[PDB]
């Protein structure tokens, strides 16, 4: 199995969600960035795995679930089976990551992408080991009811470049944003 990664888009006040959707109106190229990052696999005959909490799964429009071209794994202790359209169900992040080492998935999975929400980001974000964060900084405050956990910059180094990530300011619908990649190894 290849690298472990989180990806998120976050406002200045560290918001990621409001009322089961995003705090901001749709940013179509930002959404395409998420698709591109999470789907593109650096390894022949493998695809990437996405790990998400149950509310994040249900926050994706049903037409667009599962996330195509990726293996979709949902985290829940209440569900008894994967939701309609999802591929796997685990009861803890440790369990999900162990599952990628089983015979079913060992040779199928390239990158693992944690796609939220707050509790799985926080646990992944303190998982000792080599981890990257792909963070879109939405450069405005937006009312939110879900937030991204604190990024400890002593351990997460902001990388000064990364191939395939644009470095300048982006703007859609009057909203400026920029792309960042962080890396820790501990
Ligand atoms: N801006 C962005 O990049 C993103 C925004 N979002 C937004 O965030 C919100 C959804 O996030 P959030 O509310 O944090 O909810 P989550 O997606 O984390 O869902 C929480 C549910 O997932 C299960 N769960 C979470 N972590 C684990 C775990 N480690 N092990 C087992 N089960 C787990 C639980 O289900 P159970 O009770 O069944 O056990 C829990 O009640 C929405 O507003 C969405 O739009 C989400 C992702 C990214
Ligand atoms: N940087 C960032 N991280 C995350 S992490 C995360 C986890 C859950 C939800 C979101 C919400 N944003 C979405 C929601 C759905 C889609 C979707 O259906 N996408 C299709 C293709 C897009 C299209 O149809 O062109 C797909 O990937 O094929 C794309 C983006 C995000 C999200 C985010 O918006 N941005």
């Amino acid at each position: 199995v290849g690298s472990l990664n989180c990806i998120v888009a976050v406002s200045q006040n560290m918001g990621i969600g409001k009322n089961g959707d995003l705090p901001w109106p749709p940013l179509r190229n930002e959404f395409r960035y998420f698709q591109r990052m999470t789907t593109t696999s650096s390894v022949e005959g493998k695809q990437n795995l996405v790990i998400m909490g149950k509310k994040t799964w249900f926050s994706i429009p049903e037409k667009n679930r599962p996330l195509k071209g990726r293996i979709n794994l949902v985290l829940s202790r209440e569900l008894k089976e994967p939701p309609q359209g999802a591929h796997f169900l685990s009861r803890s992040l440790d369990d999900a990551l162990k599952l990628t080492e089983q015979p079913e998935l060992a040779n199928k999975v390239d990158m693992v992408w944690i796609v939220g929400g707050s509790s799985v980001y926080k646990e992944a974000m303190n998982h000792p080991g080599h981890l990257k964060l792909f963070v879109t900084r939405i450069m405005q405050d937006f009312e939110s009811d879900t937030f991204f956990p604190e990024i400890d910059l002593e351990k997460y180094k902001l990388l000064p470049e990364y191939p395939g990530v644009l470095s300048d300011v982006q703007e859609e619908k009057g909203i400026k944003y920029k792309f960042e990649v962080y890396e820790k190894n501990d």
